[PDB]
C-alpha cells in the first residue's frame, strides 16, 4: 500500500524476507564475501521493521527497486571490485536497474563447490544451523544469478530437511549422501530448464512459445474452456518474457498475480488446484506449476468432427489461422495427456502444412480428408522407441544399459570426445531408470522433460567445441525436429579407427579400491575407447571381450599380489582380444 517494503515483509514473514534479500544480493554482487551480504541483509531487515512499525517513517515510501539500488550503490569497493557496474550508480531509476541487469554474469569464474565429509557437514549443521544454511544459499545463488529466488528458497528447505533427518541417523552417510546427490541433480535440471526456456524464447519466438504452452496447459487443465487457456497462455507468455529479462521483482509479482487469478477461477480451470491455492503466498506459483493433470471430460466428441469432416474448416482457418490451429492443439492435447508436448506440435505442424496446401485446392474437403492417417506414423515412432528402450533396460540393469547406449552412440558419432560420450550416455541411462518405472501412459511425457535438458546440455558443449556437422545439424534444427534428428543418426562409415594405444588398455590394481561410480566410469571409458579403435566390431565380439575383461578384474581383485596379476593377464587379454577383433 503506502510502503512496499512493509507490505512485502508482512506477506513473506521475517524468515523468508531475509532469505530472499540474501539471495537477491548474492545474485548481483557475486564477488562480495559472505559476511558482507549478511550485514546488508540485517540492515535491510532492520529498515523493513521500522516501516512495519510506521508506514510513514523516512524512505518507507520508496519503491523496492529504488531502495534496492540505493543500498547496492552503498558498497564502497563497488568500482574497485566490479569496475563498470559502479557506473550504473550514476544513472537514475529505471536506467539504473536496467544497467544492473546487464552486468549480472550468467556464469562467473568461481571455484567449484566441494562437498565436505558427512561428519564435518553434520557437525557444522548442529553448531550453527543458520549460518550453515545461509552460507550455502549464498554460494549457490552467486553461481546461478538467474535462478528464480523463491525456487532456490524451496531447495534450501529440502536441504535443511535432509540434514535434520540424516545427521541424527545411525549411518549418517547412508542417509545423507543419496539425498544430496538427488538434490544436486534436481537442482541442476531446474536451472538448466530455466536457461533452456529463455534461450528458446529468443530463438524460436513467441508463436512457438504460445504453441508449446497451449499444448502443455491443455493436458493439465483439460476441463478449462479454450478461452481461459488462451487467457492463461497470454499471461504466461508475458511472465516468461519478464522473468527471462532477469528482474526478480517484476518476475515475482507477475507470477503472484497469475497464481491468484488462477486460484480465484479454479473451479473453472482444474479440480486439482485445491491444495496449491491454500498454501502460503510464497509457494503458490511453484505448486501450481507442478500440479497433476485433472481428469479429462468423459463426454468429449471426436476431433474429426470439427477438424476433418466439417465443411467450414478452410473458412474458419483462413479467418484466424493461429486461433484455429490453437484450437486444434487444445482439443488434441487435452485428450492426450500421454503425448509429449513436442509430439503434439509435430501433429499441429502436419495439420498446418496440410491445410495450407489443401485450402488452395479445387475441392479442399477431399484434399485434407485423410490427414489423421498422417498422424499415425508420427505418434508411433516415439512410442516404439520407448518400448524398445524400456524393454532393453528391463533386461540389463542401469549400468549395463548405459554400456549398450555407449556402444550405440560411440558408433554413431566417433568424433565426440570420450568423456563427453560417457557423461551423455550415463545421463540417458538414468532417464531410462527414472521413466521406465511409470506406466505406459506416462512414459513419453517423462522422457521428454528429462531428454530435453540432456539434449540441450549436449548441444551446448558441442557448440563450444564443434566436432561433427551432423550433431550441429540436429542441434540447430527446429525444437520439434531435435530429438528425431538425433534418433536418425546412423553409424559413421567415414570414421577411420583410432590407432592402438597400449596405455589406454592397461589397468592396475588401483581399480579394485575405487568406489563403484568410479570403477564404472573407468571401465566405461575403456569401452568407448575400445569402440573407437575397432568400430566394425559386432555386439557379439564386443560382448565376449567385455566378458573376458569382466572376469579379468573379478579374478585379479580377489587374488594375492594384485599388481602382477593385472600386469600379467593384462598382456593376455589385450593380446587375445586384439586377435578376436582382427
Ligand atoms: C506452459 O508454458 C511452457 C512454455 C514453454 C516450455 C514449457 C512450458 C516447458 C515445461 C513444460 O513442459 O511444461 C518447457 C521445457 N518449455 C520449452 O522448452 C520451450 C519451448 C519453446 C519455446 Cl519458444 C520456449 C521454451
Ligand atoms: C510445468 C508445468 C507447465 C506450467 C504451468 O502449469 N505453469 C503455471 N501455471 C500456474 C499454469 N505458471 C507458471 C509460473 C512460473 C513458471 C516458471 C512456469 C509456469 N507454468 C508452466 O510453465
Ligand atoms: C541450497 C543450499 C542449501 C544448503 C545446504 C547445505 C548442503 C550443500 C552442500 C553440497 C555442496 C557440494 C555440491 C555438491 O552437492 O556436489
Ligand atoms: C527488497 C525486498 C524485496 C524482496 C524481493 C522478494 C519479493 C518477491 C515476493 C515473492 C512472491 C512469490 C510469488 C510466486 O512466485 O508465487
Ligand atoms: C493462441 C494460439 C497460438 C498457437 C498457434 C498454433 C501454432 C502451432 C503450429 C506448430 C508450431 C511449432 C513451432 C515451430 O516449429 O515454429
Ligand atoms: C533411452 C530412453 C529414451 C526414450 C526414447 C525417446 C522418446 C522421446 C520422446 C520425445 C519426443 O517426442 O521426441
Ligand atoms: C553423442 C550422443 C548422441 C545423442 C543421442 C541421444 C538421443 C536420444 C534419442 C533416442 C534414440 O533414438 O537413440
Ligand atoms: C584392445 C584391447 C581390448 C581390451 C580392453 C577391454 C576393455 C573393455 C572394458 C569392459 C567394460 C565392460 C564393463 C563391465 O565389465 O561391466
Amino acid at each position: 500500500h503506502k510502503s512496499e517494503v512493509a507490505h512485502r515483509f508482512k506477506d513473506l514473514g521475517e524468515e523468508n524476507f531475509k532469505a530472499l534479500v540474501l539471495i537477491a544480493f548474492a545474485q548481483y554482487l557475486q564477488q562480495c564475501p559472505f559476511e558482507d551480504h549478511v550485514k546488508l541483509v540485517n540492515e535491510v531487515t532492520e529498515f523493513a521493521k521500522t516501516c512495519v512499525a510506521d508506514e510513514s517513517a523516512e524512505n518507507c515510501d520508496k519503491s523496492l527497486h529504488t531502495l534496492f539500488g540505493d543500498k547496492l550503490c552503498t558498497v564502497a569497493t563497488l568500482r574497485e571490485t566490479y569496475g563498470e557496474m559502479a557506473d550504473c550508480c550514476a544513472k537514475q531509476e529505471p536506467e539504473r536497474n536496467e544497467c544492473f541487469l546487464q552486468h549480472k554474469d550468467d556464469n562467473p569464474n568461481l571455484p567449484r563447490l566441494v562437498r565436505p565429509e558427512v561428519d564435518v557437514m553434520c557437525t557444522a549443521f548442529h553448531d550453527n544451523e543458520e549460518t550453515f544454511l545461509k552460507k550455502y544459499l549464498y554460494e549457490i545463488a552467486r553461481r546461478h544469478p538467474y535462478f528464480y529466488a523463491p525456487e532456490l528458497l524451496f531447495f534450501a528447505k529440502r536441504y535443511k530437511a535432509a540434514f535434520t533427518e540424516c545427521c541424527q541417523a545411525a549411518d549418517k552417510a547412508a542417509c545423507l549422501l543419496p539425498k544430496l546427490d538427488e538434490l544436486r541433480d534436481e537442482g541442476k535440471a531446474s536451472s538448466a530448464k530455466q536457461r533452456l526456456k529463455c534461450a528458446s524464447l529468443q530463438k524460436f519466438g513467441e508463436r512457438a512459445f504460445k504453441a508449446w504452452a497451449v499444448a502443455r496447459l491443455s493436458q493439465r487443465f483439460p476441463k478449462a474452456e479454450f478461452a481461459e487457456v488462451s487467457k492463461l497462455v497470454t499471461d504466461l507468455t508475458k511472465v516468461h518474457t519478464e522473468c527471462c529479462h532477469g528482474d526478480l521483482l517484476e518476475c515475482a509479482d507477475d507470477r503472484a498475480d497469475l497464481a491468484k487469478y488462477i486460484c480465484e477461477n479454479q473451479d473453472s480451470i482444474s479440480s486439482k488446484l485445491k491444495e496449491c491455492c491454500e498454501k502460503p503466498l510464497l509457494e503458490k506459483s511453484h505448486c501450481i506449476a507442478e500440479v497433476e493433470n485433472d481428469e479429462m471430460p468423459a463426454d468429449l466428441p471426436s476431433l474429426a468432427a470439427d477438424f476433418v469432416e466439417s465443411k467450414d474448416v478452410c473458412k474458419n482457418y483462413a479467418e484466424a489461422k493461429d486461433v484455429f490451429l490453437g484450437m486444434f492443439l487444445y482439443e488434441y492435447a487435452r485428450r492426450h495427456p500421454d503425448y509429449s508436448v513436442v509430439l503434439l506440435l509435430r501433429l499441429a505442424k502436419t495439420y498446418e502444412t496440410t491445410l495450407e496446401k489443401c485450402c488452395a485446392a479445387a475441392d479442399p474437403h477431399e484434399c485434407y480428408a485423410k490427414v489423421f492417417d498422417e498422424f499415425k506414423p508420427l505418434v508411433e515412432e516415439p512410442q516404439n522407441l520407448i518400448k524398445q528402450n524400456c524393454e532393453l533396460f528391463e533386461q540389463l540393469g542401469e549400468y549395463k544399459f548405459q554400456n549398450a547406449l555407449l556402444v550405440r552412440y560411440t558408433k554413431k558419432v566417433p568424433q565426440v570426445s570420450t568423456p563427453t560420450l560417457v557423461e551423455v550416455s550415463r545421463n540417458l541411462g538414468k532417464v531410462g531408470s527414472k521413466c521406465c518405472k511409470h506406466p505406459e501412459a506416462k512414459r513419453m511425457p517423462c522422457a521428454e522433460d528429462y531428454l530435453s535438458v540432456v539434449l540441450n546440455q549436449l548441444c551446448v558443449l558441442h557448440e563450444k567445441t564443434p566436432v561433427s556437422d551432423r550433431v550441429t545439424k540436429c542441434c540447430t534444427e527446429s525444437l520439434v525436429n531435435r530429438r528425431p534428428c538425433f534418433s536418425a543418426l546412423e553409424v559413421d562409415e567415414t570414421y577411420v579407427p583410432k590407432e592402438f594405444n597400449a596405455e589406454t588398455f592397461t589397468f592396475h590394481a588401483d581399480i579394485c579400491t575405487l568406489s563403484e561410480k568410479e570403477e564404472q566410469i573407468k571401465k566405461q571409458t575403456a569401452l568407448v575407447e575400445l569402440v573407437k579403435h575397432k568400430p566394425k566390431a559386432t555386439k557379439e565380439q564386443l560382448k565376449a571381450v567385455m566378458d573376458d575383461f569382466a572376469a579379468f578384474v573379478e579374478k585379479c581383485c580377489k587374488a594375492d599380489d594384485k599388481e602382477t596379476c593385472f600386469a600379467e593377464e593384462g598382456k593376455k587379454l589385450v593380446a587375445a582380444s586384439q586377435a578376436a577383433l582382427g
